[PDB]
């Protein structure tokens, strides 16, 4: 049918050769036949997995060890483990996501009989909780003997220091072998209990559920769940020989997917690397990178790469191009890496520059598979390290990979250290990129990222460039004093 | 009334509206292509409202990335209604009386203006004082505060000085 | 000073793909150096950007 | 103080003159007939949850029992039963 023709398409946006990023263009709306609920945001990482939305956390070490690597799974997309730490720590760490599970405690605290009450007032202190099973051994492998709380303690003025108090095995309520949620809730229901230990049938400790946490229970249906419905978890890799250890390391810890990890990934170490990796684990998935053109993304996808990480000096840390003259704008370079990548079924991840909502959408259209961000899932609840006041506001330390105050632990500085301000919980603040991003999608007219895609490459999507003064308005302007 | 005047829904209501109350004149958008404003048209909208975005208060482009700069796409959509004797309305990013005559010249029948009609004395609420000069309150229809009577922000709430009467 | 300036010359060639500054100029005038212009926001997004208080 | 009604004043005597250290003053309580929303009422406008019920719902019958957070922790929204309590 007759459609006038009005804008250009992605071919012809990028013809002109101009370094054009996200906020030099805009999308033109489409035709609206469905609701923003109903849009698909399904989404392939790498050849073989798929996550059920977009968005990453950046493998920096001020964004993704495992309490966010695990709010990221269990919103729908994935994390990458950082890797300016231990290779044992960092194993630690992918352990902890791949052995989570919803309403149960993971690494209990637990005691022996010959330890002191005053043993629990010390896991009280540093740990701040009190109800702790006790073992015939010390740890999560022999005969849940008791349990000792808070409530076993109180009366016990500091002059009494006995050995465990203990309410005896005899005395609780457990769980068999192991339980859907649903018998937890009605065991404590029925019982009052603060918590709920779970033994085998030869009545070893082996988890706990505390009723502070299944309170807290609730459903998530974008789980991001490999194949025995464990979380999803990445993991960042260098390229050197010392990282061959850590490939082990985190080949037991149970990782899915690795990412190289370098701001130039088209050089010999890095293909040496990929060559390795899937000669030495071929079940395991690698995500090359970064890349900015379609010769780098040729020498990736030759040496056997799953996906592309795309992105030179767009970062809101990165000053990689003023010391080194040496990147591309970003949204040439996703569209341009991206076109070539799908020749060859290979996904790319759009890392770096994110801002706002229509950055993500902007990117999606432009050819990338997923975004990965550090600044915007930066400084929230589960993000690394701990707030700190400045002029009354909550910040949090967000430190580029390549700074001096991040490689401290000649050298050329290409990253500066920063603070961001407070944001709150990915649990709560990614439903409104969710939400974003769909509402987005229906005024484009997509009703999947995949149809996205679609409709950019046959050239149904229309684009439009913005001069300055176009930006400007596209702001807000002209209001005295506005507040968001 | 919407962002995006290119849905079903809109369509729906136009046919509705031209099927009940045949006297009444329709005016559909807001839109800034010419596939939109086809689509509208067929639908037998009586005229256009053009504008995605330019508003003062609008911050729909920086969140859903979709729109178009105000001069093209007036120019676009005008030209584009005008071989089917359909006026647009030029609506949003005013400011001048340039920005006025240059809207006109580009093709559009009509001018909208939000920001520089209000804090005037026919303008709805009533004036506040801040840092010794006299304020009225002035908002996007979806921003937080106007759509308050999880959402998406698609505009913001703010002030503007006072104007004085429209009839001066 | 000076040695930090050798350093950042060295990395960005080495960025680059160039082992000299003659393969390099030998790069560029025969058309396997590629380039790229940047518009304004280019130049601002290849700044730093985003963060509320950094530090050099 | 005497800036406040003459009830006032001598309700603010009486809560003095009736304390006792560790004892509660003034409990809350409530009756069998109450619901259960009655307790999430008397906890966001007081801050606690452990309330005695008794005939006549208050300092003056039959201790009947009580209802307490772990009484009404796992009921949903759905559920608006009359007093789930432990009893006497
Ligand atoms: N994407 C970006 O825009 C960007 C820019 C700068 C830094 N970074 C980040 O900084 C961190 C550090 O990585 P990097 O960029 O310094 O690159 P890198 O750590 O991989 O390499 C640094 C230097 O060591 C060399 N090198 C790497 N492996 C080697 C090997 N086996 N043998 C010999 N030399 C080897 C490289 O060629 C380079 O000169 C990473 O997290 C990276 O992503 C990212
Ligand atoms: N500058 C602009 O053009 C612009 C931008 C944003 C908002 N606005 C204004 O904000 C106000 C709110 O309008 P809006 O933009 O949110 O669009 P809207 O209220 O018409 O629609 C909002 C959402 O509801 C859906 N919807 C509408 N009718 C529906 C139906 N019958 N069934 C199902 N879904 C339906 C739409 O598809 C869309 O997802 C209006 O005053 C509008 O002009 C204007
Ligand atoms: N033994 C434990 N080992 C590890 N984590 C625990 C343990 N006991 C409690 N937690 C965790 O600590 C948090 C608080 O738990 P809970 O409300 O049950 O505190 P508690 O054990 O009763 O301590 P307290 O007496 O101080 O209140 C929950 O997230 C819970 O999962
Ligand atoms: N599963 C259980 N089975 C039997 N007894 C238990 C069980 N869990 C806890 N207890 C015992 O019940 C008593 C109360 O502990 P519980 O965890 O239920 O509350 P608590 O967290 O100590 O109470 P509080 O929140 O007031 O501090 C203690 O004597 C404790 O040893
Ligand atoms: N029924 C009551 N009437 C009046 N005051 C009460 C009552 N129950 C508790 N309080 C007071 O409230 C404070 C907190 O008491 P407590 O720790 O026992 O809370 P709780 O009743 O268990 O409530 P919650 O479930 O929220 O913890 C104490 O100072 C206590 O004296
Ligand atoms: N004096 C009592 N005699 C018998 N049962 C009681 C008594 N006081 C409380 N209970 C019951 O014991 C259970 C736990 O109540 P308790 O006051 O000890 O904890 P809670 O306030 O409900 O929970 P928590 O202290 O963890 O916040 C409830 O089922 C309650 O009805
Ligand atoms: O110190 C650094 N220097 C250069 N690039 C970095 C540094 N740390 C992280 N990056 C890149 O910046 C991306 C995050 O970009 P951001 O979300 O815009 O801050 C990461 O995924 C890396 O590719
Ligand atoms: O909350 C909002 N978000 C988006 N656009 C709005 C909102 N409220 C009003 N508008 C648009 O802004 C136009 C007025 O533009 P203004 O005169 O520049 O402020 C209106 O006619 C609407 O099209």
């Amino acid at each position: 049918g007759y459609v006038p023709e009005d804008g250009l398409t992605a071919q012809q946006l990028f013809a002109s050769a101009d370094g054009l990023t996200y906020n030099d263009f805009l999308i033109l709306p489409g035709f609206i036949d469905f609701i923003a609920d109903e849009v698909d945001l399904t989404s392939a990482l790498t050849r073989k997995i798929t996550l059920k939305t977009p968005l990453i956390s950046s493998p920096m070490d001020t964004v993704t060890e495992a309490d966010m690597a695990i709010a990221m799974a269990l919103m729908g997309g994935i994390g990458f483990i950082h890797h300016n730490c231990t290779p044992e720590f960092q194993a630690n760490e992918v352990r902890k996501v791949k052995k989570f599970e919803q309403g149960f405690i993971t690494d209990p605290v637990v005691l022996s009989p010959s330890h002191t009450v005053g043993d629990v007032l010390e896991a009280k202190m540093r740990h701040g909780f009190s109800g702790i099973p006790i073992t015939e051994t010390g740890t999560m492998g022999s005969k849940l003997v008791g349990i000792v709380t808070s409530r076993d303690i109180d009366f016990l003025a500091e002059k009494d220091h006995t050995t465990l108090v203990m309410t005896p095995r005899i005395e609780l309520v457990v769980a068999p072998a192991g339980v859907t949620l649903k018998e937890a809730n009605e065991i404590l229901q029925r019982s009052k209990k603060g918590k709920l230990p779970i033994v085998n049938d030869c009545d070893e400790l082996v988890a706990i559920i505390a009723r502070t946490d299944l309170k807290k229970n609730r459903d998530y249906p974008l789980a991001s769940k490999d194949s025995q419905k464990q979380l999803l978890c990445g993991a960042a890799v260098g390229t050197r020989e010392d990282d061959k250890y850590r490939l082990d390391l985190l080949t037991q810890a149970g990782v899915d997917v690795i990412v190289l990890d370098s701001s130039q990934g088209n050089s010999v170490y890095q293909i040496a690397m990929v060559h390795y990796i899937k000669q030495k684990y071929p079940h395991l998935q690698v995500i090359g990178g970064n890349v900015v053109t379609a010769a780098q993304a040729k020498n990736l996808i030759d040496a056997g790469v799953d996906g592309l990480r795309v992105g030179m000096g767009c970062g809101s840390i990165c000053i990689t191009q003023e010391v080194m003259a040496c990147g591309r704008p970003q949204g040439t370079a996703v569209y341009k890496v991206a076109e070539y990548a799908r020749r060859f079924g290979v996904p790319i991840i759009a890392d770096g520059g994110i801002q706002t909502v229509g950055h993500v959408v902007k990117a999606l259209a432009l050819g990338a598979s997923t975004v990965m961000m550090g600044s915007l899932l930066a400084a929230t609840t589960e993000a690394p390290g701990e707030y700190f006041f400045s002029d009354g506001v909550r910040l949090k330390k967000y430190r580029g990979m390549g700074s001096l105050d991040a490689m401290e632990k000649v050298k050329i500085a290409q990253g500066v250290s920063g603070s961001i301000q407070d944001k709150g919980s990915i649990q709560k603040f990614v439903p409104y990129l969710i939400a974003g991003i769909q509402h987005g999608c229906q005024d484009i007219g997509a009703r999947s990222l995949s149809v996205l895609r679609s409709m950019m490459y046959s050239g149904e999507l229309k684009f439009e460039k913005r001069t300055m003064s176009a930006q400007i308005e596209g702001g807000v302007h002209g209001l005295h004093s506005y507040t968001f």
